[PDB]
């Protein structure tokens, strides 16, 4: 039932994908590639001390603070969820093979029973009050570009100025393009301005992934992972076959004469894709002016900075639902888009602009090196863009395409089992939009926090609320779906954008507060997902710029957790035993460096300011800036530590460039 065209890196349709550069030629061709990655400076993640350190601590943590989770998926007590065994990899060597992107999310979600469309017209509506209040009245801001970042496809440039050059044209070239995708003339937009083409496909790291200790045999089992071959992408799972991908690091003996300890295993690996910049450069100059919108107005759903920030929400309602939604990104439904782009055409937003960003959503895919001697092959034609991969991580937009059909699945869910009685609020497109524009302030007695597919959903008292508990219990006796949607269920142990919510005796909002999880502190200390980069001089470029930082907003993020304490003696006996050295010195040692190294990169900073003027948040962000791509935003940082992170294109240029494509 129609498979994907596929074409190797030989024929024409790929080789138009790489530009005449040496970067973009060794990006076409990049063979699997593994390795030890540099934990901190002088540090291998396969260091027999620091492995001897990781066996010790994990095994310790787990039998001193077993998890606190009850019945309902409520954490209490200790704060912990999990045993400690996440750890337990050999970071920088992946699980083989990798998956093949599904070219087809049409048959998975058919087969997971899953519509193919607004199931009614209330639905339909909502999902069109949405695009009306996300993308209305929107304020022009400075296109602002990560530092270090690629362009991919075709240029395969990481220079700043460069990127300026290229976002600035595409912002001039934008409606040319749009207008040529219009006739049908795919090539040509790409051809003569780089719009269209593909999505280049990275594997990144989850360095840490479920793993249990079985008491029968007293050895580790890791989390078994599914992986499509080529042949089940390309078919969208019509043909070939999905099975375990192997996370047996046994190998690394042989292949590289690494020792590798009892139950260690290697990293599950997720794809991850990076757009043609030109086409993105457009959709960001929207997308920014929308997420200040919803950040701004809509605060109350969406905006989401501190433990305590989340509290005062949660405090105040009578039942709390934590919601865990099955691999959103490749389930998330291309009628969306769809719905999407034909509601921005009502609202009158230019054509042109709105055909480039359902192009962006119909993208080809060139997938990379999933496994040794494998890979180097564009799935879909560029010609006539048509693919269905559900969400592509590196589209402009992802976040708001998450979060857009996420709040209307979850205010459907609070509708169809909750609150029926809501139902004659939303009669047509007014009413509809209404009705969102005062769900989304936190003013129904229906209520929800969320952020793509991490979300908190509330009752207070009221005619809803009996209805709150009946939909929790199906959550937890799960023999039910309770959307059309998604797949959703409950989360085991409860947690929204990191922190996770603790409950007392009572097992109520109102007495239960927001933590900061200790295994995210523990993910972040010993499994980085990337190594240190010290050949990488701009410090302002690397994946980790000022890793050391951490320590000094590690009290701030991780304090209320009830075994914080326990867990930094803990380790700083175990790091004693592996390396005979004190952990908290060489943290201390480790945030002087890199606190001297900051001045360097901040113009405000003489020489040695110190951090003084940081928030916890500037610091978090500083040793990683991912935390800025998933749980915060730019204006949850000090403005002089965003100008270290980002660069951007004049609002001169980018005011001109959102006139032209809004309603009049
Ligand atoms: N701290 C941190 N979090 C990450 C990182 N990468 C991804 N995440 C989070 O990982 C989560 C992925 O949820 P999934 O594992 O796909 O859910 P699933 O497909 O149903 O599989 P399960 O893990 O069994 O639930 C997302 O919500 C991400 O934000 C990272 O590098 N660091
Ligand atoms: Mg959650």
């Amino acid at each position: 039932p129609r498979r994907a065209p596929a074409f190797p890196l030989s024929d024409i349709k790929a080789q138009m994908l790489f530009a005449n550069n040496i970067k973009a030629q060794q990006a076409s061709k990049r063979s699997f590639k593994e390795g030890a990655i540099e934990t901190y400076e002088g540090l291998l993640s396969v260091d027999p001390r620091f492995l001897s350190f990781k066996n010790e601590l994990s095994r310790y943590l787990t039998d001193h603070f077993p998890a606190n989770v009850d019945e309902y998926g409520r954490v209490y007590g200790n704060g912990v969820r999990t045993n400690f065994f996440g750890m337990r990899h050999m970071n920088g060597f992946p699980m083989i093979p990798a998956t093949w992107p599904l070219a087809s999310n049409l048959k998975k979600r058919a087969d997971a029973d899953l519509a193919d469309g607004p199931v009614s017209e209330r639905d339909n509506l909502l999902f069109r009050a949405a695009v009306r209040l996300m993308f209305s009245d929107l304020e022009p801001v400075p296109l602002k570009i990560r530092k270090g970042s690629s362009t991919c496809i075709p240029y395969f440039s990481n220079d700043m100025g460069t990127k300026i050059e290229i976002a600035e044209r595409a912002l001039e070239k934008a409606e040319e393009a749009g207008n040529l995708m219009l006739q049908g003339k795919f090539d040509d937009a790409y051809q003569l301005h780089q719009m269209g083409g593909a999505y280049y496909v990275v594997y990144r790291a989850q360095s840490t992934d479920a793993i249990t200790l079985d008491p029968k045999t007293g050895k580790f089992v890791s989390k078994d992972r599914m992986v499509a071959d080529f042949e089940y992408a390309v078919t969208g799972g019509e043909q070939g076959s999905l099975f375990a991908a192997s996370k047996d690091a046994s190998r690394l003996k042989e292949q590289y004469g690494i020792d590798v300890p009892d139950g260690f295993f290697c990293e599950r690996r997720r794809t991850a894709m990076g757009g043609p910049f030109a086409l993105n450069a457009p959709i960001m100059a929207v997308a920014q002016p929308v997420r200040n919108k919803i950040y701004s107005k809509y605060a109350y759903t969406f905006h989401h900075t501190t433990r305590l920030n989340k509290e005062e929400k949660v405090k105040e309602w009578s039942l709390c639902v934590a919601t865990d939604v099955s691999d959103h990104d490749t389930f998330w439904p291309g009628w969306l888009r769809d719905l999407i782009c034909d509601e921005l055409l009502n609202m009158g937003y230019a054509p042109w602009w709105v055909k480039l960003f359902e192009t962006s959503l119909k993208l080809p895919v060139y997938v990379g090196a999933p496994a040794p001697e494998q890979g180097h092959t564009l799935l879909g034609d560029p010609s006539n863009p048509d693919l269905e991969v559900g969400l592509s991580s590196g589209q402009g937009a992802t976040d708001l395409m998450g979060t857009l059909l996420m709040s209307i699945t979850y205010l459907v869910m609070q509708l169809d089992h909750t609150a029926p009685h809501l139902n004659s609020r939303i009669k047509d497109m007014p009413s509809a939009c209404r009705f969102l524009d005062s769900y989304w302030q936190g003013h129904e007695e229906i209520r929800q926090i969320s952020k793509s597919d991490d979300a908190m959903l509330g009752w207070t008292k009221g005619r809803a609320l009996v209805g709150g508990h009946r939909l929790f219990e199906m959550l937890k006796e799960g023999k039910v779906n309770p959307s059309p949607y998604m797949k959703i269920s409950y989360e085991h142990g409860g947690a929204f954008l990191g922190d996770i919510l603790l409950y007392d005796s009572r097992r109520e909002p109102g007495s239960a507060i927001f933590v900061g999880n200790i295994n995210s502190m523990l993910n972040n200390q010993f499994s980085p997902e990337y190594g240190v980069q010290s050949g990488v001089r701009d410090r302002s470029k690397r994946k980790r710029p000022f890793p050391g930082l951490a320590w000094a907003s590690m009290k701030d993020t991780y304090g209320a957790c009830p075994i914080y304490s326990d867990v930094l003696e803990a380790i700083e006996r175990c790091w004693w035993n592996a390396f005979g050295e004190s952990y908290r010195a060489y943290r201390e040692d480790m945030l002087k460096r890199d606190t001297l190294e900051l001045s360097r990169y901040v113009a405000s900073m003489a020489r040695q300011a110190g951090l003084a003027e940081l928030t916890p948040i500037d610091l978090e962000v500083l040793a990683d800036p991912n935390k800025l791509q998933y749980k915060w935003t730019e204006a949850d940082v000090s403005a002089n530590i965003h100008e270290v992170l980002m660069h951007g294109v004049s609002v001169e240029k980018t005011e001109r460039f959102l006139r032209s494509v809004m309603p009049r």
